[PDB]
């Protein structure tokens, strides 16, 4: 049988300050239940260490998506609340099978759109530069579909070793910190000024892939939302 993921203490403040949503946006389990032992092959403990998302479907996902705290609503904050918003992980991304093309792993998004996107993906070109096997943020500053509307950039090789991440957002600028070095330093979130209803998200969100079978896989570590105002 599988496990749960609340079975060990690893990741029960996230999962206190979070709903899982598969394997669409659907509720599919509230942070109670998350708490309360919800379990399945999209959700489980893998290895008695890793909570596991797994997600096979075009733009189909299973992901946390950020709850205020101890049973609350969704949460909503802006880039210019003036308050550090700050989300980490420590992501194992195992090899994706043939299929999965891109599979974001961490996000934040608002009501209308993705912010940031941090998302591995199997072969893609940046600023002339071919990149293979790697993960890769995705920062839109308009709402456009022309590519000045995105920052995107190479962040980490995939490694077969847990990777860490950090989100930080404080007055309207970005960092991504990546194994304890600072990757995206201070992009200009501005164009989300007084958009209210941002939010972090986690887990895998299956993103063009060429089979719709085909089953994206993603290990956490660690997973925490950390908040400055304690
Ligand atoms: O190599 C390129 O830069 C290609 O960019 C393509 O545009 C991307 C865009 O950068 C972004 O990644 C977007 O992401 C969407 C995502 O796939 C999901 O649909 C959902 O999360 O919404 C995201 C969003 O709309 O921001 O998807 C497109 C994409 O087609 O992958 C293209 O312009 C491509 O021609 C170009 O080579
Ligand atoms: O296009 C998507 O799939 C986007 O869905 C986003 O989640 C929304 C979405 O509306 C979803 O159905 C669900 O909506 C709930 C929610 O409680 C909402 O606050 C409202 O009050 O009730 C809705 C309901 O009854 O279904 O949850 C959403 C949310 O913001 O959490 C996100 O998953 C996006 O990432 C995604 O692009
Ligand atoms: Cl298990
Ligand atoms: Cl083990
Ligand atoms: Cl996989
Ligand atoms: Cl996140």
């Amino acid at each position: 049988f599988l496990t749960a993921v609340s079975s060990i203490d690893t990741f029960l403040p996230v999962l206190n300050e979070a709903k899982l949503q598969w394997p669409t946006s659907a509720l599919a389990a509230s942070s109670e239940e998350l708490l309360g032992g919800y379990v399945g092959s999209q959700f489980y403990l893998q290895d008695g260490k890793y909570m596991q998302f797994q997600i096979a479907g075009s733009s189909n996902r299973c992901e946390l998506r950020q709850m205020i705290p101890d049973g609350g609503s969704e949460i909503g904050w802006a880039v210019d609340d003036g308050t550090t918003h700050t989300a980490t992980s420590s992501i194992v991304v195992p090899e994706q099978v043939d299929g999965v093309e891109e599979v974001t792993i961490m996000q934040i998004h608002s009501g209308e759109a993705p912010q940031l996107r941090i998302s591995w993906i199997r072969s893609k070109s940046l600023d002339g530069v071919a990149y293979e096997d790697f993960i890769m943020s995705t920062v839109r500053i308009g709402t456009g579909d022309s590519s000045d509307n995105f920052v995107k950039t190479h962040l980490a090789d995939r490694t077969a070793g847990a990777m860490s991440f950090q989100i930080d957002v404080k007055d309207s600028k970005l960092t991504i910190t990546v194994n304890g070095n600072v990757v995206v330093n201070g992009q200009d979130l501005s164009f989300w000024d007084g958009t209210d209803s941002c939010y972090f998200k986690a887990g895998a969100y299956n993103n063009n892939p060429t089979s719709e079978s085909a089953t994206a896989r993603i290990k956490f570590a660690a997973l925490a939302w950390v908040d400055h105002h304690h």
